[PDB]
């Protein structure tokens, strides 16, 4: 189904902590690839002019640049079933099998709140991230539309206080034009 209107709310980062849920994993499940390429190739360029012409504050090259810090990745593709995630990072591979730690709550400096859903990794001497966050403007259970992860071997408290670099992931079989629509379009 579509999303309620409580959904879409906290969508644009306005919702109630008592309505914030657990979710597993499965709300991920499936391949994902990283936009990080098309804004590189220059194909979102129409999302960064859409957002500037709605404000006369902002210019293009300058959320360019603030999606390109925070898309910047060499993971371009994630496979995610079964309680494992898989990473493919240039033509290095890695997985896990990760294990549920929580949620966490944010209040931005904007003011707006998101929710992070904290993973951690099994093995000790996996070459897949200890940690890993999933934030989606999602706070329960639905599956996915697209993803920003936060990856990293060093605490989840670390992870929690990234906020320039969230590498983007969209369905595997989408072409660019469908990810950009997406993008325009909720
Ligand atoms: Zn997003």
């Amino acid at each position: 189904a579509p999303m309620t209107e409580v959904e879409q709310k906290a969508a644009a980062g306005v919702f109630d902590d008592a309505n914030v849920r657990d979710r597993a994993l499965t709300d991920w499940d499936g391949m994902w690839q990283s936009v990080y390429p098309y804004l590189v190739s220059g194909e979102l360029d129409p999302v960064f002019r859409q957002k500037a012409k709605k404000d006369p504050e902002k210019t293009f090259e300058d959320i360019k640049a603030y999606y390109r810090k925070g898309y910047v990745t060499n993971v371009e593709t994630i496979g995610i079933e079964n309680g494992v995630i898989e990473f493919h990072r240039d033509n290095n591979v890695a997985s896990c099998k990760y294990n549920y730690a929580g949620y966490k709550i944010l209040t931005y400096a904007s003011g707006k709140k998101g929710v992070r859903y904290l993973f951690e990794c099994k093995d000790a001497n996996s070459k897949a991230p200890k940690y890993v966050q999933f934030s989606d403007h999602i706070i329960a259970p639905r599956k996915s539309a697209h993803f920003h992860i936060f990856m990293g071997n060093t605490s989840q408290q670390a992870l929690l206080q990234e906020m320039e670099n969230w590498p983007t992931y969209y369905p595997y079989q989408l072409k660019a034009n469908e990810v950009v629509d997406e993008m325009l379009h909720h």
